């Protein structure tokens, strides 16, 4: 359904995301999806749609079920990114960050500075 900052931070930590990244990840989730896992974004200017808690793009990262071309760099259906279990979204998001950096997210501009410590989540 909907995470909170700390529930998301805890789960992402459990899935191997370092704490030193969590404020950024949760800030991004908050902006992208308001921590909702099942959201498909409004269609973008290029006709693409973004999926899930991190609003991961269906032209680059996941394969639309409709078979429309995607680079599918995360190697999963976009529907895999809408599941209650965030593991797929996390693994994909980490890949996106590895390859493209935080600036892959348009909302990074809001999350690139001072952020609250995540320690209160732990």
């Amino acid at each position: 359904k909907t995470f909170t900052r700390c529930s998301l931070a805890r789960e992402m930590y459990a899935l191997g995301v370092p704490k030193s990244e969590l404020p950024q990840w949760t800030c991004i989730a908050e902006h992208e999806s308001s921590y909702r896992t099942n959201v498909v974004g409004p269609t973008n200017s290029n006709g693409s749609n973004d999926y899930g808690i991190f609003q991961i793009n269906n032209y680059y990262w996941c394969q639309p079920s409709n078979g429309r071309f995607s680079y599918n760099e995360c190697h999963l259906s976009c529907d895999a990114l809408l599941t209650d279990n965030i593991s797929n979204s996390v693994t994909c998001a980490r890949k996106i960050k590895s390859q493209q950096g935080w600036t892959a997210w348009s909302t990074w501009k809001y999350c690139s500075g001072s952020l609250p410590s995540i320690n209160d989540c732990f």
